[PDB]
């Protein structure tokens, strides 16, 4: 139930998504992360951006203290936020995340996004029009700082998120590169299946990790309400009926069968327990072809605040 990363460490192929929007009480992350571990999730995905690392960390530490898991059984991810791309800010950002979570190391630390933002106090600094104040940082220098964090033992593995093929290539061609990214965590689902990026990642031994695999949380801040609702897709519905599973389970299994590590966020006890059933059934070649046919270049995260950035990954 794991994949071997290009640095020798192992990553569980099903991960628990911990982001919930600010209107959800912070205490919920503690409750649901414990439930996720109880259900069998061993890969837990968080970030500085999520304002939940204390709660998620506490959940992990609670399950270690009561004997349910060892630290070595848990794969915990955090991410460097975009206001901290300047190399001198990388290690301090990681140390802050470790202090919040009360952990000695993260299993994985990612550059959250290639879209560098102005260093400062704000998560999303703005001008007048609500467009973000961008920063211009050579992400190869950021990567060097990430490498130093691995060497120091603060992160077992390092990788990237929201990078396109070209951006990934720039890191891979860096003179004196010490560690390749182990993964690229990107938006990935049947409406945006990333086939060409997946092929590229496979060719370089980089794991593609899918987020919004269930169609995203459809947050009004970044997602058009008109966009088709992935879990109401008729083809996924037909496949769910055929296998007597659910559309969510079909969407998750699709990713595993393509060699994509898949995340799944749920703050509902029943759905958390449901999602671990992804290992209990298989899709046929014809099922996979049907799902492949759904691709319509649809990234749910689709806002002016992303699209105007000079390092916006989508074309
Ligand atoms: N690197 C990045 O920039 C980035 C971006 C986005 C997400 N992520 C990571 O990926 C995780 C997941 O992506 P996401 O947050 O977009 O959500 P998602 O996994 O696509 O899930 C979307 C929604 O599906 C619902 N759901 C879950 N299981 C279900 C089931 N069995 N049946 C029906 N509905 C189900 C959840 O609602 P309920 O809670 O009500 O069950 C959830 O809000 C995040 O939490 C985060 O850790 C990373
Ligand atoms: O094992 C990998 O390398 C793997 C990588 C990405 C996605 C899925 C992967 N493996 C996988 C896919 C389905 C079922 C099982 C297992 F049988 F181990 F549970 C493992
Ligand atoms: O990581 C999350 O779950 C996330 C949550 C809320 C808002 C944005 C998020 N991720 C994110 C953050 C910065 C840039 C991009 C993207 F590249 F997709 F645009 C995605």
């Amino acid at each position: 139930q794991c994949v071997k990363l290009n640095d020798g460490h192992f990553m569980p192929v099903l991960g628990f998504g911990t982001y919930a929007p600010p209107e959800v009480p912070r205490s919920k992350a503690l409750e649901v992360t414990k439930l996720a571990i109880e259900a069998g999730f061993r890969h837990i995905d968080s970030a500085h951006l999520y304002n939940n690392e204390e709660q998620v960390g506490l959940a992990i530490r609670s399950k270690i203290a009561d004997g349910s898991v060892k630290r070595e059984d848990i794969f915990y991810t955090s991410k460097l936020w975009s206001t901290f791309h300047r190399p001198e800010l990388v290690r301090p950002a990681l140390e802050n995340s470790l202090k919040k979570a009360q952990l000695d190391y993260v299993d994985l630390y990612l550059i959250h996004s290639p879209m560098s933002l102005k260093p400062g106090e704000e998560l999303s600094p703005t001008d007048e029009n609500g467009k973000v104040i961008f920063d211009i940082v050579d992400l190869c220098t950021t990567w060097e700082a990430m490498e130093k964090c691995k060497d120091a033992g603060l992160a077992k593995s390092i990788g990237v998120s929201n990078f396109n093929r070209r951006q990934l290539e720039m890191i891979l061609n860096k003179p004196g590169l010490k560690y390749k990214p182990v993964c690229n965590q990107v938006e990935c689902h049947p409406y945006f299946n990333r086939s060409k990026l997946l092929d590229f990642c496979k060719s370089k031994d980089i794991v593609l990790v899918a987020y919004s695999a269930l169609g995203s949380q459809r947050d009004k801040r970044w997602v058009d309400p008109n966009s088709p609702v992935l879990l109401e897709d008729p083809v996924l519905c037909a496949l769910a009926k055929k296998h007597k599973r659910t559309p969510a389970l079909i969407a998750l299994r699709y990713q595993l069968q393509r060699g994509v590590v898949v995340l799944a966020k749920s703050y509902n006890e029943q759905r958390i327990r449901q999602n671990v059933q992804v290992f209990e059934f298989q899709l046929t070649a014809e099922d996979m072809k049907a799902i492949d046919g759904l691709d319509r270049n649809l990234h749910y995260f689709n806002s002016d605040s992303f699209a105007s950035h000079p390092n916006y990954p989508y074309s």
